[PDB]
């Protein structure tokens, strides 16, 4: 190497091997020295977190990734609960796919991670196969949304603020914005929506391979690729839910509400499933 | 009253008469007791301005308010230059106005200061009659555009950063966004077209007073209330610059250089009365 860990980190954790990585974080496995237990460690290289630590700090959820402890060295430390299973991503990629019912489980925990960021005013903006982990190796197991790298505090005081005045002087271009504003969530359950299309089908919805269409004019049109053969599968229950989050009208897109109202997730078998892992972990 | 000036401002400055006032600060009559000589100090209540004073002490153009001091005591006491003409506004109410010719040195000066914001990254935001500070009591004079407390740095980084994904995850509504993003600063030429229909005419292109269409509608449609009497007595370019600026598409909407480059500003005279009036000041 070119460099060591810095010494507050070393004298906490003893650091293990690399876990994974993105374009912003590499995350390494540890042992807290303390309980001689795992953790998991992200690394973040100074070349904002501030703000991603304190939505991590206050945000307490079985279904999103806790923070044990926090470095601000030469590079930013990040200290995890470890996730044992690894990405969702590995789970679909090689085009291959989850049972019905295991979509359904692994989707309606994202429906209850995403409901309680949306009840508590954050938008996670980055929710993808990558950053949804699995509790264990085993099938059924509790996911946790992770990576809050791109996330925001809702709000629009500024629009607020400016809609009293006075509008002698405002542009109309504001004015016509008062129409969507506070539909920014809404991001958040349009790549649900995908997630959920691939983890039901194998293959994304919108992609170049194929097409000729640009992909943002596939986004933009809503024209997600149905291919029949693959989708005969899956139940027209879980399929209508993908079309009401894939809406391109923010304002007519499903709300997690809305959707965890939707038949699909009237499952009380799943849900028993989901009440039992959650007291295995809370012993 | 119920208060006393902290200590610190009373060591440095005796504080006067009020100024003015506005829904954010009370502004002062001060005298800087180590050069004898006159300050305004604006007064804004705790109940942001670090952003306003941050924004103000990088700014250098003289029809851009210069701040000389601050004090963050339990109110903010801002320290600025002392306009004794006072408010644009008192010189256009009573449905009352200027002559054409002070319209154009006036507003070219606030082109001017708009376009050096601009420029530098600033957007103002909040351009008004009340927020344009006149040097002296004398018809021909340099104007300062004051009042920050709305201003935003330009930026769009959020969305740039969101364009180097990976928009197989991408909402539509995002990619909608690409085709306006970057025109924020167009709020301020649109102000501008309503301060020189104003200035021109003696009365505001959008009010309730007559109407029964909303002044939200009017804006939104562009359908400023043009009086044939009233603007018999102006100049047919000075009618097309405000067209230009008061035009509803922000992307079509004059820039200040596309106002400065129009023909109504091309007059030799005024900018020779404007050059003259600076070179007074710099002694
Ligand atoms: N708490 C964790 N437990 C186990 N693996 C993790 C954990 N957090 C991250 N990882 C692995 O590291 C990868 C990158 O973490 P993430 O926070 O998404 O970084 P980035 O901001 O770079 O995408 C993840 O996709 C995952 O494979
Ligand atoms: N530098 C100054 N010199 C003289 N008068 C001023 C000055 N700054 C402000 N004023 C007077 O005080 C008023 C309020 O100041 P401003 O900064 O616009 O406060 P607000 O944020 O409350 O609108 C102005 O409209 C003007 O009449
Ligand atoms: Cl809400
Ligand atoms: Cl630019
Ligand atoms: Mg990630
Ligand atoms: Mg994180
Ligand atoms: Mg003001
Ligand atoms: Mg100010």
């Amino acid at each position: 190497h070119m460099s060591v860990y810095p010494k507050a980190l070393r004298d906490e954790y003893i650091m293990s091997k690399t876990l994974g990585s993105g374009a912003c974080g590499e995350v390494k496995l540890a042992f807290e020295r303390k309980t001689c237990k795992k953790v998991a460690i992200k690394i973040i290289s100074k070349r904002n977190v501030e703000t991603e630590i304190e939505i991590l700090k206050k945000l307490n959820h079985p279904c999103i990734i806790k923070i044990k402890n926090f470095f601000d060295a030469e590079d930013y430390y990040i200290v995890l609960e470890l996730m044992e299973g690894g990405e969702l991503f590995d789970k679909v990629v090689g085009n291959k796919r989850l049972k019905e019912a295991t979509c359904k489980l692994y989707f309606y925990q994202m429906l209850l991670a995403v409901q309680y960021l949306h009840e508590n005013g954050i938008i996670h903006r980055d929710l993808k196969p990558e950053n949804v982990l699995l509790s264990s190796q085993e099938e059924d197991c509790l996911i946790k949304i992770t990576d809050f790298g791109h996330s925001k505090i809702l709000g629009e005081t500024s629009l607020m603020r400016t809609l009293c005045g006075t509008p002698t002087y405002l542009a109309p271009e504001v004015l016509v914005s008062v129409g969507t504003a506070g539909y920014n969530r809404a991001v958040d359950c349009w790549s649900l929506g995908v997630i959920l299309f691939i983890c039901l089908s194998g293959y994304p919805p919108f992609s170049e391979h194929r097409t000729q269409v640009s992909l943002k004019d596939q986004i933009t049109s809503g024209k997600y690729n149905f291919i029949p053969e693959v989708w005969a599968e899956v139940s027209e229950k879980a399929l209508d839910l993908v079309k009401k989050l894939l809406v391109v009208d923010p304002k007519a897109r499903f709300t997690t509400e809305e959707a965890l109202r939707h038949p699909w997730l009237q499952d009380e078998d799943m849900k028993r499933k989901f009440q039992d892992l959650l007291s295995e972990e809370n012993e």
